[PDB]
């Protein structure tokens, strides 16, 4: 029996396109741990819906998260994607990043704990965080401190993360739209 | 924020080696995959060869198929096709795994029973791929698949004492081919 369905636990408590996005991490990865560990925010879905539809842009931290998104589906919503790290410092670029756009983060804790910061401040204000980083020894601060924010976000609780989760994340969002 | 900190001293590994842990660390975040990912001894040779000739490129499942950098692998003249499309017959995968042509690369990231039969052919030597890359979903026959994969003579690369699967097949035929190009 190759059915994955019959491979995770009931998740009945969650939305069709909540189990279609976890169904899809574990795809990626193959932990099954991660339906656990998973979190999102209430209206995460319908604000990166919402931003989606509206053409917003997309933000990475690095280029191996900009390349794994599905670039021919968010063209044709008319989403562009740019990314942080190719003074023109990163922080810099992030500070400019236009009202209601969606920024997803596959690599640097310190790159998350620079936007939550600025967004306590109300410098910018993204539709969503995806709050994906690798695990450097900053990384569960900076998703703890994610997870008291006000604006929408999905992250993940412990040492997973990563470029491929972090546009998978995405990639499902838009596949479901 | 240097991945070369965060992980383990990898100098007695080679150049190629290291390069592709980085790639599947940085994809999935889990440190492990350096001491889990199994490389049998003619393995990277006998990929390059084969991706240099422009060898077929054969997946399981489309969504493995999805997230290859098909570009780079369409400039080396590398097709790529899929055994299941939709995840006596004429036209079941067992029968398209039978017709794998002689010196293809195999890429498993869904099914053990692919790669169950795949080792199967390979012993009665009815196949014979370049490589095969055996990281299947944890199924429950998983674990028996990978073992027989571990000690076929074919070139090949799996997970073992990781749960590592499933896209990450198509990051290390990915990271083969950024090393060429």
């Amino acid at each position: 029996q190759e059915s994955l369905k019959h491979l995770l636990p009931d998740l009945s408590a969650y939305s069709e396109i909540t189990i279609h996005l976890l169904h899809q991490l574990v795809l990626a990865c193959g932990d099954v741990s991660l339906v656990n560990a998973v979190r999102l925010s209430q209206g995460a879905i319908a604000s990166a819906r919402d931003a989606l539809k509206a053409g917003c842009p997309v933000v990475t931290d690095v280029p191996v998260v900009a390349a794994a998104l599905d670039q021919t589906r968010l063209a044709h919503l008319g989403c562009t994607v740019k990314t942080l790290i190719d003074h023109d410092h990163w922080q810099q670029r992030l500070q400019q990043i236009p009202q209601g756009s969606v920024l997803a983060i596959g690599y640097a804790p310190s790159v998350l704990l620079t936007a939550c910061k600025l967004i306590e401040q109300q410098h910018i204000q993204p539709a969503l965080v995806i709050g994906m980083p690798i695990g450097f020894s900053h990384a569960p601060g900076a998703k703890r401190r994610l997870m008291t924010s006000p604006i929408p976000h999905i992250t993940i609780q412990g040492s997973l993360g990563g470029g491929l989760l972090a546009a998978v994340t995405l990639n499902a969002l838009v596949e479901t739209l």
